[PDB]
């Protein structure tokens, strides 16, 4: 089997991407944030504290003839951005782009943090990291991909995120028309539960490539590119007037600037992030100070190849017995 679904930016900045997901019988379609940095499929629901729902579409398990309470199971998750959610668990039928999993754990939120409430466009998350990170207790549950894997034509999914435009998540096949050149594959460590890999270096604009190993995670659920402070300083030094602002929470730059590109290495291959992908717009409405899309990972504890990086590539998440990651230009 295979599946193919379009993923759509939630706003004009590509702050996140939503993908429609069918849950239950009859189907209830929710728009979920596919997150290769976590491993829980959780949704706003009829159980979510009413004051914490503000415009989201909810899953109502009592209206699904295939929903079953997973007795005694609870979940609770905290994300790197400080947000969180928790609740109980159903199993139900879940379909993405024509690919169906029966008995998928659907984590129903009883509580969500303010950031989730305040974002009316995201109805929940669909985790695509390794199932070892799943938070369900006392019996850990499998991700949608893990459940689908054996049925897929090939044990892979691909992320093809757009810049200020829709893109595609495919399951079970590689669309050879979706990228240019070849796909370069690189080793993955699953030791921390992430799609963790090592970039071979970087360049800023038309500058020379610096060969240096940068361990980080391919994370579709993180907006920005978070890299070591040395790398980030080298980038922003090429933008007149750019500075790190403790008050704002990162590097800012004059909105009148033209940003240089940023290249990262995948083995001997190179992925170029155009400068415009690095612009996250005014820090507040009407400001002429703009927020940068490349930020320091110092104090995160890990480097994160988030959407800024991934949307410059066609990315293969290869879930073979020994997982790997592939990157192609597009």
């Amino acid at each position: 089997s295979t599946g193919s679904a379009t993923t759509t930016p939630i706003d004009s900045l590509d702050d996140a991407y939503i993908t429609p997901v069918q849950i239950g019988t009859p189907a209830q379609t929710l728009n979920l944030d596919f997150d290769t940095g976590s491993s829980d499929l959780w949704v706003f629901s009829s159980e979510t504290t009413a004051s914490e729902v503000d415009g989201q579409t909810i899953y109502t398990p009592s209206k699904s003839t295939t929903a079953k309470l997973l007795s005694g199971a609870t979940w609770s998750i905290s994300y790197g951005d400080g947000s969180s959610s928790s609740g109980d668990v159903y199993t139900d039928t879940v379909s993405v782009g024509g690919l169906t999993v029966t008995g998928q754990a659907v984590e129903s939120a009883k509580k969500v943090s303010s950031s989730f409430t305040e974002d009316s466009t995201i109805d929940g998350l669909l985790g695509l990291a390794f199932s070892t990170l799943n938070t369900v207790s006392p019996t850990q549950q499998k991700t949608f991909f893990d459940n689908a894997k054996a049925s897929l034509d090939s044990p892979v999914f691909t992320a093809d995120l757009g810049y200020h435009a829709p893109g595609t998540y495919n399951f079970g096949f590689i669309d050879t028309t979706a990228y240019t050149g070849s796909i370069t594959y690189t080793a993955v460590s699953t030791k921390q539960g992430f799609w963790e890999w090592t970039s071979t270096g970087y360049a800023v604009g038309s500058g020379t490539f610096k060969s240096t190993s940068i361990d980080g995670i391919a994370d579709t659920g993180t907006t920005l590119l978070y890299l070591p402070a040395t790398v980030v300083s080298a980038y922003w030094a090429q933008v007149s007037g750019a500075k790190s602002s403790s008050s704002v929470g990162g590097y800012v730059f004059p909105c009148s600037a033209t940003l240089p590109s940023f290249t990262f290495g995948v083995g001997s291959a190179r992925i170029v992030i155009p400068g415009d992908y690095i612009d996250f717009g005014p820090i507040s409405t009407g400001s002429s100070s703009c927020f940068g899309g490349i930020q320091s990972s110092a104090g995160i504890g890990i480097n994160i190849f988030g959407d800024v990086a991934l949307k410059a590539a066609f990315v293969v998440f290869n879930g073979a017995t020994t997982p790997t990651l592939g990157f192609a230009s597009k």
